[PDB]
């Protein structure tokens, strides 16, 4: 049973369409954490109380070192507050816009941590679906941490969604293997494989699987990425096969 007077709000960690994320500390234990604030009124206009209750339900008792812990929740009359873990080193997003590109060691390392987190999620019949750099945070040691679970369920922005999911078809655990491939590409190139200027256009890119490699992208990476980005959901590797991929094993930590 929590309240809003239990916390001292501080620096804004970022703003979102659902609401803003603020740094906060619990008064009694002096515990530092992230406090996401969402307005109940703007939540009704979107009608996603099922996904917020599902995101809370799913991310609650999910315990993994590469997954952002959801400690608890509460609410006043006006809004709805979520009590999350705090990621000291921030997001991978800003990390990416600062370095522009990632080296193969950082990329392969992130992919590994992400596969461990995904392999843990998949063993519980939980699909993240919405895997993107904006939902990737960093721990005190710089480890990866998957945060948002708004679109998470059991078995918009198109850049990371797979062919089957965008065409309205039936999607399974393999939608994350595609996302995992899209993220790997962006880490090495700095932009998504199917990036465009219009929604209508990116849709064609994804559905036809039209992507090309810049020169500086080695063969090891071109192989892993091409395997993950198959139109056929069954043609994609397992999380086991990904982890034990030559390029991953060679450059990961
Ligand atoms: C930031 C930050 N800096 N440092 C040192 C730490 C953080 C930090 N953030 C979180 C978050 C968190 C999840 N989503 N957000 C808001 C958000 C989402 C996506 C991107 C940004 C961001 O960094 N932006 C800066 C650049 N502009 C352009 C675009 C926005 C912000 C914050 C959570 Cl849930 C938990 N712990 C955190 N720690």
């Amino acid at each position: 049973q929590w309240a809003l007077e239990d916390f001292e709000i501080g620096r804004p960690l970022g703003k979102g369409k659902f609401g803003n994320v603020y740094l906060a500390r619990e008064k009694q234990s002096k515990f530092i954490l992230a406090l996401k604030v969402l307005f109940k009124a703007q939540l009704e206009k979107a009608g996603v109380e099922h996904q917020l209750r599902r995101e809370v339900e799913i991310q609650s008792h999910l315990r993994h070192p590469n997954i952002l812990r959801l400690y608890g929740y509460f609410h006043d009359a006006t809004r709805v507050y979520l009590i999350l873990e705090y990621a000291p080193l921030g997001t991978v997003y800003r990390e990416l816009q600062k370095l522009s590109k990632f080296d193969e060691q950082r990329t392969a390392t992130y992919i590994t941590e992400l596969a461990n987190a995904l392999s843990y999620c998949h063993s519980k019949r939980v699909i993240h679906r919405d895997i993107k750099p904006e939902n990737l945070l960093l721990g005190s040691a710089g480890e990866l941490k998957i945060a948002d679970f708004g679109w998470s369920v059991h078995a918009g922005t198109l850049d990371y969604l797979p062919p089957e999911m965008i065409e309205g078809r039936m999607h399974d655990e393999k939608v994350d293997l595609w996302s995992l491939g899209v993220l790997c590409y962006e880490f090495l190139v700095g932009k998504p494989p199917f990036e465009a200027n219009t929604y209508q256009e990116t849709y064609k890119r994804i559905s036809r699987v039209e992507f090309t490699f810049p020169d500086f992208v080695t063969e090891g990476a071109r192989d892993l990425i091409s395997r993950l980005l198959k139109h056929n959901p069954s043609q994609r590797p397992m999380l086991r096969e990904v982890l034990e991929h030559p390029w991953i094993t060679a450059n990961s930590s």
